[PDB]
């Protein structure tokens, strides 16, 4: 499913040169580093030779050396010159590499996009028929960008990294004959261990994901049917299950965090030591008088630098593979030679053709459904001047006879000839432009009428095409509203109705001036007044040329002289027409109060001191490194050299292991805090959802899947927001502060240069990142110019190919992408110049800083070891700054978004319910009055309902309030439970207003049942007990309620009734019997009033007969209000008081015919 060594065949010779020079520049840039390392090695060796000052006789005679210092400064001048030379060279070569590679990539993307659009716009219609619309355009938008990114930047950096790797190792094979073995023999063990660590991390992550999916799904379930959940008032009983399931996740997350942090600590341990090992073997070799300090430094620094570089190339290869796959698909679309081309200059030129259409053995089936043969052979001959009307169920399925006229499909063994010439020999474009097509629905574009008319044929004059449009129904639908010209009719700007779209489409068809016309569903389901005029246009078009008309409406059939239509594929001649039956008819977060949510200071205070002590490691490493170098440079080689070297190596590991245990403690506290905050925030958010009520849940802005993602992939954001954003900044600031102060202790002047060179590099990196991010943000805006035409073109391809206007869309796409082409070229140049800029300033600052340090050493004040200490400390601190930032969990990625969204939803107040300020009368008479109650949908206030409803309810009432649709009557029964609120109306119950009737105790007495008995995955016995849950929970009444519900006879299968739960649709109950289970739950509620809305969703049949049996037993037992849009249900209701929107009272059907049907 991939392709390689083919993605660049569409590049020109200049592009090949571009790529070659880019590769050469990348190779040079890669080779740059090892040479610099070797220079540094020999340069430090020269220091060690000169700066030894071992003999006091030289130190006293002739003003110390004062001449060896001259040789030293000459050597330093030469070294600094060669530094700046290689820095300028790296500048130039890196600029060349990045710029040429990215510009060649841009040219390739331009060519690929143009060819892709041209090919996809040229395929046969069946290709789109076996495919969809939006997915293709999404592919077009995404894969081109993926290919660009890859075969630009990633392949650009890959050769650079690989050349760096071979370079350092070659320096290794020159100066590190044994250093290489220890360094490369320690390499596999360290990398492998971190990998065993990555594998364990992945396993723990998968376990955590599986564990959270159990509970998250309990969650998705309680939400899906949240209306029932709030109706039965089981929030207090339900949050407990949510919490236990959540708990079987936070301990797993604690384990996962422990694993990740101990893995990081182990990686540090494997690096500090072994790095330690290298010094251990190198220093001993220097003691053996065969190697020097520079010899060790060059190989050690070089081999490692290269290994990093070679390891850095993995994401580049991943992007390359993605680009390979995407290129494979997009090329697969390309070169897909269709059966019809419509572009090749081939075929005979028919002229003065009458248009005698023919049909002989016409067999065809749609490629989407080849199983059903749409047409099974027809024999027919027609003559020009006699329009033919087809009558039947449809146009042979869907306008099939029309489809083969313009070669939109390919006939199978059937031959059609307009004038005795087969369509295959006739040129496709010429055949298209001589036949006019009328669409069933006239899709147009948001553009002015002028180009809509010009889409017909090659425009000769604006006035001429206007005169062509001067046919009837003009000057009113084209001049009154559209201001006589230049009005972008469509969804964007002065949207019109189809009555004018059909007329302008017919006007375009007349601009075609066809030999033959085709009419398809002129006014299919249009307004009955919009017709009777468009048909006049069709008739006057008929007077010009012969047409084939297919429509469901029979009005045109009388007008048509020849009526040759049938159904089922059996041809019926046009001898007579009377035989056929005549149918009658989001701000940011505080970052100070968010963390204040974590009131776990005993779990939190450990980290800050731990973070500082962790950041304190790196400058200590720099000090130890400087001391190791000074042991051989400013050393004591007469007396003792082994003692201090071995002591420094021991310091190397004790420091490594203390950093390891520091990371252990830091993880053990920070991951635990993050996981406990995860569970805390989630448990709150769940109860916040519960107190939000139906109002917010009915808001379409929030959906069930979106809210499940809200509970899923936003707590991890706060996890990083807690520790990472604080631990990282504390570590970085501690490192920088302690490095700065130790540099000040060991440096009074050079630190000024260090603090002057660091900020320019920092701001250069920041401006580079900001510029690339801004260009990426703009890329969407300029690429949307392509989409503004591509979306409409792909959507309306049927009409587009039905029209002759093909190349114009390609030209507009070419221009609207050519502007982004220049934009991308300039962006490429900016990216290249800024990358070369930052690299060049890095090298040049290295050179200048080291040269001025050398000058100050020649001043005999700060000796080399101090210079190396300060330089390495500052630069490694800055390098660690960004590196530590990367190890964080996407704080840079959107995170504060989910953070403050969670804050907002948690701070959300309860609009209604879940409060103690409720008055609960002990017993209720049930005297409800739904009189003068008016209220609408808060979520959709555009549609007002529930106007002027007057009702009276008493004990024994059987109000069968039934009305048309559901928008006017469902809310009536939906208001008894106060899911919504009455603001214009007033509701009285027991002489008391409902707004303070102890909402929980209110829902307690309501036996409401939803229309669809949606049920969650609780055990059947526990599911039945869920009725009166959060109330007294008791045994030996569930069986009593089940028996009273007359359900025991069927459910006695597996009579245990306790563990026979529905295991994710396992042991599925009958579709109509779930509502029976709902009835049983309502009965075990022991209400005083019951509300029913089940109606008959499925084919309940005999099961339905049993459910109104249950209903009538329930209503003769206790007062029940039945709501159902079924005539049989109300006829079953003996107490016939049907009221619909309050026009009538009591039994309407007896008083008037209205309620009956
Ligand atoms: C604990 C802290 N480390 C990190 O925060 C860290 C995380 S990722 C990484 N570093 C990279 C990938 S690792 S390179 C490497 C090099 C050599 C060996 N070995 O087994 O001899 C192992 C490894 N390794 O850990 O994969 N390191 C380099 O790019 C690299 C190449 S030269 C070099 N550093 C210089 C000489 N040393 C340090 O800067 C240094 C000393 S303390 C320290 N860093
Ligand atoms: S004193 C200026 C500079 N400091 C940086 O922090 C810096 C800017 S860009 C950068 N570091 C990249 C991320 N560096 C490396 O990838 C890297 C790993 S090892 C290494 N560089 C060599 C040994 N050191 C430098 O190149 C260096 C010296 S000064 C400096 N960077």
């Amino acid at each position: 499913a991939v392709s390689v060594l083919t993605m660049f065949r569409y590049a020109g010779w200049l592009d090949r040169l571009y790529m070659l020079v880019g590769t050469l520049a990348a190779i040079i840039h890669g080779v740059a580093l090892p040479l610099m390392m070797l220079i540094f090695g020999d340069m430090t060796d020269s220091f060690a030779s000169v700066g030894q000052v071992s003999k006091q006789s030289t130190q006293m005679s002739e003003a110390d050396k004062r001449a060896m210092f001259a040789k030293l400064e000459e050597e330093m001048t030469t070294y600094a010159y060669y530094y700046t030379g290689i820095g300028a060279g790296v500048l130039i070569v890196a600029y060349i590499q990045v710029s040429f590679w990215a510009l060649a990539a841009g040219r390739q993307i331009h060519k690929i996009r143009q060819k892709f659009f041209h090919a996809i716009m040229n395929q046969e219609i069946g290709w789109f028929d076996v495919h969809d619309v939006g997915e293709l355009n999404t592919r077009l938008t995404d894969d081109v960008s993926k290919i660009n990114e890859g075969i630009g930047d990633k392949i650009g950096m890959f050769f650079q990294a690989m050349a760096t790797f071979f370079g350092g190792f070659i320096i290794g094979f020159t100066r590190g004959w044994k250093l290489t073995l220890v360094i490369l023999a320690i390499s596999p063990v360290l990398g492998l261990s971190a990998g065993i660590w990555a594998k364990i991390l992945s396993s723990f992550t998968d376990k955590e994901l599986h564990a959270y999916a159990k509970a998250g799904a309990v969650a998705e379930e309680v939400l899906a049917a949240i209306r029932t959940v709030i109706a039965f008032g089981g929030q207090k009983k339900e949050l407990e299950r949510y919490n236990n399931n959540l708990e079987e996740a936070k301990r797993l997350g604690i384990k996962k965090a422990i694993t990740a942090n101990i893995s990081m600590g182990a990686a540090f341990l494997l690096i500090y030591a072994s790095y330690a090992l290298a010094f251990w073997y190198g220093t001993s070799l220097v003691i053996s008088k065969e190697y020097s300090i520079g010899q060790v430094l060059t190989v050690f620094f070089s081999v490692l630098i290269g290994a990093f570089s070679v390891g850095q190339a993995s994401p580049n290869i991943e992007a390359f593979a993605n680009a390979r796959g995407a290129a494979y698909e997009v090329f697969k679309i390309i070169d897909n030679k269709p059966s019809i081309d419509s572009f090749s200059k081939s075929g005979h030129k028919p002229d003065n053709i009458q248009g005698n259409l023919e049909f002989k053995n016409i067999h065809f089936s749609y490629p989407s459904r080849k199983e059903v043969q749409i047409l099974k052979g027809l024999n027919l001959k027609v003559k020009s001047g006699q329009t033919v009307a087809l009558v039947g169920n449809s146009g042979g399925g869907k306008s099939t006879t029309v489809q083969l006229m313009q070669r939109l499909y390919d006939p199978l063994d059937g031959m059609v000839s307009i004038d005795g010439q087969d369509i295959r020999t006739i040129n496709v474009r010429y055949l298209r432009e001589i036949i006019g097509v009328v669409s069933q629905e006239p899709v147009l574009f948001a553009t002015t009428i002028a180009e809509n008319i010009r889409y017909g044929r090659e425009d000769v004059t604006m006035d001429e095409i206007e005169k062509a449009v001067k046919e009837a129904n003009a000057y009113d639908f084209i001049m009154k509203l559209p201001h006589q010209f230049d009005t972008l009719v469509g969804e964007r700007g002065a949207q019109l109705s189809g009555g004018q779209k059909q007329r302008i489409a017919i006007a375009r068809a007349l601009v075609r001036n066809p030999k033959i016309l085709l009419l398809d569903e002129a006014t299919s389901a249009l307004d009955t007044e919009s017709e009777a005029v468009v048909q006049a246009a069709l008739d006057k078009a008929r007077e010009g040329r012969t047409t084939i008309v297919i429509a469901h409406r029979l009005s045109t059939v009388r007008n048509a002289d020849v009526i040759a239509g049938f159904d089922g594929g059996v041809i019926v001649e046009q001898g007579n027409h009377d035989e056929l039956m005549r149918e009658k008819g989001p701000p940011a977060s505080f970052w100070r109060i968010l963390k204040l949510n974590s009131t776990e200071w005993p779990y939190f205070v450990v980290g800050i001191f731990a973070a500082i002590i962790n950041g304190g490691l790196q400058p200590a490493f720099s000090v130890i490194f400087s001391k190791v170098v000074g042991v051989f440079t400013n050393g004591g080689p007469p007396e003792t050299q082994r003692q201090n070297s071995n002591l420094f190596s021991l310091l190397f590991l004790i420091l490594g292991i203390i950093s390891f245990i520091t990371f252990f403690l830091q993880g053990f506290t920070f991951g635990k805090a993050g996981e406990i905050l995860t569970k805390r925030l989630r448990y709150m958010v769940f109860k916040s959802m519960l107190r939000q009520d139906v109002s917010w849940f009915d808001d379409p802005k929030n959906t069930t899947g979106a809210l499940t993602t809200r509970l899923a992939n936003d707590a991890a954001q706060v996890k990083g927001a807690t520790g990472s954003r604080l631990a990282v900044i504390f570590q970085n600031i501690a490192n920088l502060g302690t490095g700065i102060i130790i540099s000040l202790i060991y440096g009074w002047q050079l630190t000024l240069l260090l603090l002057a060179i660091v900020p320019i590099i920092a701001i250069a990196g920041v401006v580079e990142m900001k510029m690339l991010s801004g260009q990426a943000l703009k890329d969407k805006k300029e690429l949307e110019g392509s989409g503004k035409i591509a979306t409409e073109a792909i959507e309306n391809f049927r009409t587009v190919v039905s029209l002759t206007r093909e190349q114009k869309f390609e030209t507009m796409y070419a221009q609207s992408l050519q502007i982004p082409y220049r934009n991308a070229m300039k962006k490429a140049h900016v990216f290249g110049i800024t990358f070369s800029f930052t690299q060049a300033m890095m090298y040049f600052s290295y050179a200048a800083a080291f040269r001025f340090g050398a000058y100050l050493v020649t001043q005999q004040l700060m000796t080399f070891e101090n210079v190396l200490l300060v330089f390495s400390a500052i630069c490694f601190g800055a390098m660690a700054v960004g590196q530590v930032s990367s190890f964080a969990p996407d704080y840079a990625k959107a995170t504060v978004s989910a953070s403050h969204i969670i804050r907002i939803i948690e701070k959300t107040p309860e609009i209604d319910s879940y409060s103690t300020q409720g008055l609960k009368p002990n017993m209720l008479e049930g005297n409800v009055q739904f009189s003068g109650v008016v209220f609408n949908y808060p979520t959709r206030p555009s549609i007002p309902v529930l106007q002027g409803l007057s009702l009276e309810v008493k004990k024994g009432q059987t109000l069968a309030l039934v009305g048309s649709s559901g928008g006017g009557k469902s809310t009536v029964v939906q208001l008894l439970e106060r899911f919504y609120d009455p603001m214009a109306g007033s509701v009285f119950l027991d002489g008391k207003e409902i707004k303070q009737l102890n909402v929980q105790w209110l829902r307690a007495q309501l036996g409401i049942v939803s229309q669809e008995p949606i049920l969650f995955d609780r055990s059947i016995a526990e599911n039945i007990a869920y009725g009166d849950n959060s109330r007294v929970v008791s045994y030996e009444e569930i069986v009593r309620a089940a028996k009273e519900a007359n359900i025991h006879q069927f459910i006695d299968s597996l009579p245990d009734k306790y563990n026979t739960r529905v295991g994710d649709k396992g042991t599925q109950l009958s579709g109509g019997q779930k509502q029976r289970i709902a009835i049983a739950r309502a009965l075990v509620r022991q209400p005083h009033i019951l509300l029913l809305d089940e109606a008959t969703s499925a084919l309940d049949t005999e099961s339905e007969k049993v459910v109104q049996e249950a209903l009538d037993k329930a209503r003769e037992g206790r007062t029940v209000i039945v709501i159902a849009h079924r005539l049989s249900t109300i006829q079953n209701a003996d107490l016939i008081v049907v009221i619909q929107n309050g026009k009538v009272k009591e039994h309407g059907t007896h008083q008037q015919l209205l309620a009956q049907k």
